[PDB]
């Protein structure tokens, strides 16, 4: 469908590209360098452990991926309250040379009633990444799960100097939902529309991929969503986008 | 054993105690970081993979291990020959907060004749080490087998920068021997006595930790061997040392 593969098509080039798992190896990584590489286009990014970043940046520096961003995770999957833990590891994700670090909000923390440790921790990995390295942090909405808690994270974050709010990690029950989405572009939308959204699982099919940007067109505008300010984050995605397109 | 004692004793006050495994995880580097505290007295470092430093670091710093350090290992364990990569690794080891790196030498390139790589990749590593973090190189002398080889690999890496030269990642067939030992140590003797040396992996027991301590001090003098000038590079052999000792 001409709605739907106009969808699938600018889901594509937004998504960053993600492995995550306990096995992977640098073969595995290449793979998914090469995969990024996709038939409707490259991908905005890929998103893989630190100690990938390496050899990834190698593999698309000689595979035309030149231009696809690498981001890396941090604080990761935990979102514990150790500012000095998430800053070490934020200062290890730039040297190793990631484009982008996802930081892991401290959302247990929030949840407790500890508000400072997030907005602090945020603070101190971006000034990790500073001006030229793009921070994400992750708030773990589907744990949150309360309306007035996503969005005090959201606020947090984006006050503390976050470049993006992403939903999830992906290692939890619950990840993105439309939800969330709302409560978080309209955040973004009342505070700093310069601020990026990257919906992080859950994102089933090119329909779903459809629903989310339908809900950033309408809450930013219809030519908001750009690789600056959109990411869907996806491990399992991209196959089915690409069968949407007729393609692979 | 009052000899053999005294090498164990030796042997643990110069452990970089490691772990360095596909199944590591935080809960088993925060058990190493206590088994650092042996009842002999605590260890000179441990070794684990560098996205371990920081829990580690805040462990140790927890538990009274402030003073026992934290070694890294990059370029791990395939010492290719790609400098812009270990360069990587390395700057990423010593933002974690590694107080040592170490650096697998590119032994298959010098295997093939390509010296010039192997002290390029050192050098560039050890510029990436700054001021406060130090490099040791691991050369794969069990691969490289021959003397002439050995010794080589020994001098470009002392050339370049190292602090340490070290003779196996663990991770092939042939570790430590005795005749590397005595080929390399008699490098830093003839080179700078500043550099230490780690014998890693295939350490059995007191009786082989003293074998190695004797080659130090025949060819670099009974004090010479200290936290800063040698390391036994150790995985399983502490449980013995402290068995040598009765604990
Ligand atoms: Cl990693
Ligand atoms: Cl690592
Ligand atoms: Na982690
Ligand atoms: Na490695």
């Amino acid at each position: 469908m001409s709605d739907l593969k106009k969808a699938a098509q600018q889901a594509i080039s937004l998504m960053d590209l993600t492995t995550l798992n306990d096995d992977d190896t640098d073969q595995k990584v290449i793979e998914l360098c090469h995969k990024a590489k996709t038939p409707a286009g490259d991908t905005a990014a890929i998103c893989i452990y630190p100690r990938f970043i390496p050899i990834a940046r190698k593999t698309l520096n000689e595979i035309g991926g030149d231009d696809i961003k690498i981001a890396t995770v941090t604080n990761f999957p935990h979102g514990n309250d150790d500012i000095a833990i998430a800053v070490l590891e934020t200062r290890a994700a730039v040297a190793y040379g990631a484009d982008e670090v996802d930081v892991v909000f401290p959302y247990r923390a929030l949840m407790e009633g500890n508000e400072t440790v997030g907005f602090e921790l945020v603070k101190a990995c971006k000034e990790a990444c500073g001006e030229d390295t793009i921070l994400k942090v992750i708030i773990e909405s589907g744990v949150l799960a309360d309306p007035a808690l996503i969005r005090k994270a959201s606020e947090l974050s984006i006050d503390a100097g976050a470049d993006f709010i992403k939903t999830s990690t992906g290692k939890v029950a619950v990840n993105a939902t439309l939800e969330a989405a709302e409560i978080m572009m309209t955040v973004i939308s009342e505070k700093n529309p310069k601020v990026g959204f990257k919906p992080a699982g859950g994102v089933k099919d090119a329909a779903a991929a459809a629903e989310f940007l339908g809900v950033a067109a309408r809450l930013l505008g219809d030519d908001w969503a750009t690789p600056a300010t959109f990411r869907f984050g996806a491990s399992s995605l991209l196959t089915n986008l690409l069968h949407t397109l007729e393609l692979a």
